[PDB]
């Protein structure tokens, strides 16, 4: 695994070197301490914003990547087993370059969708929707390996830190932006296309009225599918195994229970 | 107090030994550090999930229970007095076995109400509705002793950690489940029956439009009473000294201002 | 700067001495550790509640004020420059007495608007709306100096701790109260008068439906202006560059898109 880490850290470092200036800084930002997965991934993906400049080298990216790998491996092993952990973490490592590319697009979307943002640096440093998506994109790779415990725990850390509630099972394309974010809920089987803009208190999920009865069916597709270029306004509750088309605008406090066709505004 | 602690820890230990296998694990889970009351109560009620297996003995349950008792006593004394603190903490100790039984039913309700849950172990480890209810059930015993300060502070820790806002005065029966949970508000005089299922952004509370005037009447019954087998959908705002009957289903974003009779679906 | 700190700490100390008894306590409260800006400002503005009584002297207020000044200066410098930082922190220091006076009125409003509050001491110690406003009032002085980065980071700390989302650019008058608070969003160009009472899940903000296109106009007045004696009920979404008059009552889950005239109740 250490040799694969070296190769992945090398690729991520070369990407860092080739990133546009907006993804770089010569500033030494105030040191913060957040939960482990975010702390580590912040340094790995955007070292200029979370490390002293005198320290960014490839070797240091590799060093942080190793600390992260060892931590996730340990946690996956606790809930599962040693072999399953190795395979899942190799899968995360495999996807880190593509995630890095996607996270860049999420930043572009954040700046493009928010008149309050002065530059990418502030989004990177402290935008809660962005902190959540960083961790989500890794948690999802775990889910894709069949893991069902630690990937949820990781997202519950995100949940506590940002009040954004994204199940690791959700599938989310790039140029993704959650603004403000408190009360956002995105379910296990939610599917979200490119250029989705989501506001505070938005649910892309499900409700289960008590059938007593007692014990609800496990899993199955039961959360919305959302197309490209969708904007979901504050307080909107989109519920059930329903399809929202592309280029859809959803108004504030809307209660959506059925399919919504492409190229529409709902209020 | 130490002799009463020993007796209570003995009872809790015997209950632990007699718990069904779903409430047990041989796994050594990743060590977490959360606010004191939750950290301690997690170990006391579900040691398999928060202690190394080589350490669970009765003596260790007693040890953790002592640390918790000393901490709560100290905090209650700060806001009140030494004698009042002793009585309140003796009352908590008294209720710990019954709370343990109730918390088991809350877990059953959580698993039964959530298709995303793979087993009780994940709910125990990281479900925010469950973390909140653990602390709430103890905070409520303080409120029942007449304490009005520290029990609120304790629940504000829960508030920061999970964004679930349950006043220690609320009365809540068993098989209780808050799914997702961000934005849940449950007021001081709210009464909730058995098998209540509550989603994100649900208020069981009150609003006070300014009478200027100036200073609103203190206390009194002013929050909803809810029966058994009630499901309250995402964003529902249930306000005032009103009665919701049993077997009631409440739809998303609903604004409920008046009594709702038993065996009904509202949207 | 140290001589100006001494003078400001002297004034704040004299104000402390002249505060009514409700703003004082002989109790030694349980020690808490929260994010730096709140930790420091809590001690500076309300030392009786966050320091051991044997330690409150003027010299100790000055000591804490220095620690805060050094921290904010360091963070402002990181995002901007040394000279800009000095000017901004001198501006904060300048405003601290007036902020102290305003924070007293916010407490009065909190107690007056909440039947659950037993005394100012509990609001001071743990009410999340109040913790947020303490930090907001300082963050706003930074914004007023033209700072756009660290003042946002500071409020994102508030955001994580309380789930209350107040842009440092918002202008808010005194006797301000957010009850419960989770999901409150108050935008960069929001203007709020005296005696505003706000509940959980209230947005005073804006939504931006995707014009693709791509990159939205930066800034400009785009969030609501709210008059005096306004109460905004749970879940209300007040959006756009609109004017809400004085003595307005807004009902639960309301979706407000246009001007609302003075002396009105909306549902």
């Amino acid at each position: 695994m250490d040799n694969y880490i070296y190769s992945i850290a090398h690729q991520l470092y070369e990407m860092y070197l080739q990133d546009e200036d907006a993804f770089h800084s010569k500033r030494d930002y105030p040191h913060k301490k957040v939960f482990t997965e975010l702390q580590k991934l912040r340094k790995i993906f955007f070292p200029d914003f979370f490390m002293k400049h005198q320290k960014i080298t490839e070797s240091h990216i590799a060093s942080e990547l190793t600390k992260l790998v060892d931590y996730i491996k340990d946690s996956v092993t606790a809930y599962n087993d040693e072999l399953f952990a190795h395979q899942c973490v190799m899968a995360i490592l495999e996807k880190l370059p593509s995630i890095k590319r996607t996270l860049k697009t999420d930043l572009i979307a954040a700046y493009a969708g928010d008149p309050a943002a002065p530059g990418l640096s502030l989004i990177i440093r402290c935008y809660p929707g962005f902190q959540a998506v960083i961790v989500y994109r890794i948690a999802h790779v775990l889910y894709e390996c069949g893991e069902r415990y630690y990937c949820r725990e990781m997202m519950e850390s995100v949940h506590s830190y940002t009040s954004i509630d994204i199940h690791p099972g959700a599938s989310i394309k790039g140029h993704f932006f959650i603004d403000h974010g408190v009360g956002v809920v995105i379910g296990e089987t939610a599917i979200i296309g490119e250029w989705c803009r989501i506001y505070q208190s938005v649910t892309l999920g499900a409700m289960h009225f008590q059938e007593e009865g007692g014990v609800i069916k496990r899993g199955t597709k039961r959360h919305p599918t959302v197309g490209d270029y969708v904007t979901i306004g504050t307080g909107a509750k989109v519920l059930g195994n329903i399809i929202v088309g592309s280029h859809v605008r959803i108004g504030a406090n809307c209660w959506i229970d059925r399919d919504v066709d492409s190229n529409q505004t709902v209020y």
